[PDB]
């Protein structure tokens, strides 16, 4: 294994502005932390013992009709509901959360290869103080369920492939990260080993611009 | 006649899970944020009424803690955590690094800022402050208000057992979903709260008390 055993899951999901080429500014965050032994067909339920994290953020630029229509956040709504933007006070909270977390850590997201993990880096990045993800490492969920599974790779997708009903969650970075659980707890043991042997430092994710 | 500390701008809806009844000492096994601002209550949308969409704006914090002392069999059972199965899960205990948790996760609600909490005065605020007063840091809570949600909907009600489980079924005509943990006694207390906002918030923001002044559950 390149970097060992891996003792918590932070299954994660950004919600943002737009699209990449639009440097999107993230407007809503979940992460949602499980231990190794939590996780070691019935939908699963989520296991007893989980740490939870979801935040609304003010973005500097407004939502693109679709972000907004897809999310079901926009720039002004989340400044009439007083939401504070992306800041060094979001870093301590982070940075409190992850301490709390048994190590190796390693965050888990749909997509994230090509999109929360470069926008995160990028949000970090413009902070005065060290990021408190850089001894955390990541993998992409998607890449997993190909090898799991081994077909659309979007999340409901998945899910009802897997599962055979409608996924049941909101519209929300919260519900985007328990469908993406329930969807890891399909064959736990083999989804961690694939988390074990693909597992790479966040400090080598590219910021997604600069 | 004014209110005695301003229109509270966030409501955070608050549950604490713990080791046993007050006279055992316990301590807290887990724990439970959701901050709401004002403007998302008040936005909130026949008999029975459909149980309220929690608000899309929210913000949520969920952790466990592992005790110093064990949990009861009682407690246990209610609860579904226990100090061995904290353990075997890495959970650390309530410490300074989880007091500046809550400060930031606080700093990012707008203020004056109140916690919600279901019998909260006779045991989540007390115990809270119990485990706070051994901490190195400033409380967290300083500045932040509090106030109990059953002399709330008393006076909802009122305008029969008050348990959040009690309420909820004849506000809504069925059972709650998660009882006995952190985050499911706080969406249940949530939809009790969304039953009526422009009054539940006239009554908090006329009862209102500082955090500071609620006295510890023990030394």
């Amino acid at each position: 294994l390149p970097h060992g055993h891996m003792q918590t899951l932070i299954f994660l999901d950004l919600e943002a502005t737009g699209l990449p080429s639009s440097r999107p500014e993230v407007t809503e965050l979940c992460l949602l932390a499980v231990h190794r032994r939590a996780l070691e067909p019935p939908v699963p339920r989520p296991p007893r013992v989980v740490d939870k994290l979801s935040l609304c953020i003010a973005p500097g630029k407004a939502c693109s009709p679709g972000a907004s229509e897809i999310t079901g956040l926009s720039k002004a709504e989340l400044e009439v509901q007083g939401r504070q933007r992306f800041d060094d006070n979001l870093a301590i909270l982070l940075r409190a959360f992850l301490q709390r977390q048994p190590q190796p850590c390693c965050l888990v997201a749909h997509n994230g290869d090509r999109y929360d993990f470069p926008l995160l880096q990028t949000e970090l990045a413009r902070l005065s103080t060290p990021s408190p993800l850089d001894g955390t490492f990541c993998v992409d969920s998607i890449a997993a369920l190909k090898a799991l599974e081994q077909k659309s790779y979007s999340l409901g997708s998945i899910y009802t492939r897997l599962y055979w009903q409608a996924p049941t969650d909101s519209h929300t970075a919260e519900g985007d990260v328990l469908t993406l659980l329930s969807i890891c707890q399909w064959k736990p043991q083999a989804l961690l080993q694939w988390v074990d042997e693909h597992a790479r430092p966040f400090s080598t994710v590219k910021p997604m611009y600069g």
